[PDB]
Order: C-alpha cells, then structure tokens, then sequence
C-alpha cells in the first residue's frame, strides 16, 4: 500500500508550516484541510497516504495541488495567456501547474519531472498532456518534444538553480516564447548566505534577484516582469516569480523593480503571520 505519514508531518513536508511543531499546532487549530474534499483534519497524528494533497483552511484552490496557486498568480500579474498553446511544465510533480495550464486553455502540456510516478492519473491520461517523468531537464534536447516545441514554459524546481535550467530551455522554447520561473532563494544563494535552508534577509533576496535576472539575460531571455509567489516554499522561504521572454535581444526591462518586489513580499508575509 501507499506509505503513510502523520498529517502534521505531511503538512510540514508540503510547506504549509515552517516546522513540524508548528504543523501539529496548525492541525490542532483546524487549519489543515484535504484538497480533494475540503474536510478538516482533527488529529495531528492520523496516518494518511503520503500522496495526499493538503491545503490551508480558506485557500481557494481550483487545482490538484496547492502549488497551482503560484502559476495562477503569475498568469494574472503578468497578464499571460496560454490559450491554444503548446506548453512545458518543468518540475510538474503531482500536476498543479499542468492543471492550471489545462484550465487556461493550453493545447498541449509536456509535463516534465525528474521523479517517478508523481503526476496524478487524471492528468497523465488527459489527451492534452504528455507526461515525461524520470526526465532531467538539464539534458533536454528538441528531438524529445515530438508534437511541436513549446511557446510557454513554467519552471518550479527544487534543489537546483535556474542557472542549470535556462540554457536547456533556450534549446527547446521557441523564439518569442514566454516563461514563468519560480525563483527560490534557498536554491540560488551562496552556501554562506543560507541560514535550516532558510533565506530570511531582504538584502540576500535582492542579490538573488539581481543574479538571476542577469544570467537570464546571458542565456537569451529578457526579464519582462517580477513579482512574488503567493505562498511560501519550504521552511518559510519567500519565493519570487519571474516573467521571461526568449529573444535575440535580451534585456532586463525592470532592473529598478527588485527592491520594491522584495519589500512587498516581506510586507505580505509579515501581515499574513500577524493575521
């Protein structure tokens, strides 16, 4: 049978809370609910299938996983359409971003992940989806994408820098194609700048965004916009959203915006905590 884990620990592992102790308190406070049926968990130690998608009480969620909220925000704040497009979801995991793109009219989604048996079957088996698991995107070649190259890409990967994804993406994405990238300071910052794998400092967030935007341009992408992700990554990490475009004349359209985006992010997460 599917292995089982405590609800509280699973909520922590999925990033709903920053620590296991906070997760236990959160379940006790009725804050953890099942994504599929919306029912609250009452016992922190209830053992459930380790594939169970969880969310916080009151999160309005249309997708198979809470991570879809990240791409949902990005499509709205960058005014992006995927209607009738061939798209690629890099780091597809259980399917949140793929689901977002299907619901927003994508013609085809290549759902790429380095893991095994992650994508939920309703998405795997969708006529618009091409699941490509056990696939390391750093080694992508255009021949692998047999139904057409994509014109839109989403990236949400862990334990690797975008520095290792963007050059591969430049081989696969069509010229003029748009990208939404999750920029995760905990996987971008120097080993010296990372505190339990947590980057708390607004100054290090700014430096990460400067570094990432610069290498995006090096690899042939304009930076068209920046925002912050609506939910935290693991261990309370604030994450950012970057809107890129593949172009022969790349530039950073928003150099002076980094300090403000980092400030807004810290404000929103400070006011979320106090609430």
């Amino acid at each position: 049978a599917m292995p089982k884990e405590r609800v509280d620990v699973l909520a922590y592992k999925q990033g709903l809370f920053e620590t296991r102790e906070q997760a236990k308190r959160g379940v006790m406070a009725g804050l953890v609910v099942n994504v599929i049926n919306g029912e609250r968990y009452d016992k922190p130690g209830e053992k459930i299938d380790d594939g169970t998608e969880l969310k916080l009480k009151g999160e309005k969620l249309r997708y198979v996983s809470r991570g879809g909220l990240k791409l949902e925000k990005a499509l709205a704040v960058f005014n992006l359409s995927v209607e009738d497009m061939i798209t690629i979801d890099i780091g597809a995991s259980t399917g949140g971003f793929t689901d977002v793109m299907l619901q927003n009219g994508a013609k085809l989604v290549y759902a790429v992940d380095v893991g095994t048996n992650q994508l939920v079957w309703k998405l795997r088996q969708d006529d618009r989806v091409r699941s490509m698991e056990q696939y390391n995107f750093r080694y992508a070649e255009p021949v692998d994408f047999t139904e057409g190259l994509p014109s839109f890409a989403s990236i949400d990967v862990s334990f690797i820098s975008l520095n290792l994804i963007l050059p591969a993406l430049a081989k696969i994405l069509v010229d003029g194609g748009q990208v939404v990238a999750l920029v995760k300071p905990q996987f971008e910052a120097g080993r010296e700048q990372i505190g339990n794998g947590i980057v708390r400092e607004s100054s290090i967030h700014e430096k990460v965004l400067e570094t990432v935007t610069a290498f995006a341009v090096d690899y042939g992408f304009s930076v068209k916009g920046l925002d912050f992700s609506p939910i935290q990554g693991g261990h309370g990490n604030i994450e950012f959203l970057a809107h890129l475009e593949k172009t022969d004349s790349p530039q950073n359209d928003v150099p002076t915006s980094i300090k403000e985006v980092v400030a807004q992010a810290h404000k929103e997460f400070k006011k979320n905590e106090e609430e």
